[PDB]
């Protein structure tokens, strides 16, 4: 099985996470399971899921939902674990990885799946995220 | 590597644990790591390590230390996870598995390693465990 390898990658990641600066934070069994590990953004740990609603075309129906993680844990090339927030823009969901915006969901490609108008509206909680800005948790390298 | 298989066993165990009645308890990265997983009692999860001191022969020196887990999580044949305490007797450390005392450290075999007198004294905290009794945490199937 190609999964036999997956369990191995996850284990090594957890070994690193266990020695990282975030080992003191609360980590549930769910936070560390394979299912989540293989969920976008992959190769990362994430906590604090937040619902992002996207409306394609000018219709409240046909409303797709996505999860924006309050905290995203990625590993630098050096192999060190950093913690950052998920950013929600009209373009999609991303996290800054070593200074660069990294998307794990592109709303344009998502609109090509549902929404002939090629138009979509992003809602995050009680805020409509259009413009060139975006919302994100306040999470940073600081340990919880 | 024979370890590649280990990571797999641990993962499946964690999948079961994640669905068990104890998934709500606090589980640290340490509690779920491979190193501990392969520590006695194996194939079990354990938390609340407690120091057990054993003195071989009539000497305070040559004092061996062992860990008695406040809570031992084993899986029944049916595959369900149960939680119980570690028992500290003069014979060794054990946990009751489906009504039967199960040792994961035998002090007699341990004395054969250090202590020609074939005699040993067991201390658990502020109590000397001789007689035919033993001390143990109050942990039971109840979730923390």
């Amino acid at each position: 099985k190609s999964k036999a390898h997956k369990a191995i990658e996850l284990q090594m990641a957890l070994q690193g996470l266990a020695q990282s600066a975030y080992k003191t934070e609360d980590w549930t069994l769910q936070d560390t399971c394979e299912e989540l590990w293989n969920t976008e953004p992959t190769h990362c740990f994430k906590k604090g899921g937040q619902t992002v609603q996207v409306y394609f075309d000018g219709n409240k129906d046909n409303c797709m939902t996505y999860v924006a993680w309050d905290s995203v844990y990625y590993m630098t090339d050096a192999g060190t674990w950093d913690k950052t927030a998920t950013c929600v823009s009209h373009r999609g969901l991303y996290y800054v990885k070593e200074g660069y915006n990294t998307f794990y969901i592109e709303f344009k490609s998502e609109c090509e799946k549902y929404g002939n108008t090629g138009t979509w509206e992003v809602h995050f909680g009680n805020n409509v995220i259009d413009c060139n800005d975006s919302m994100c948790s306040t999470s940073d390298d600081t340990v919880s």
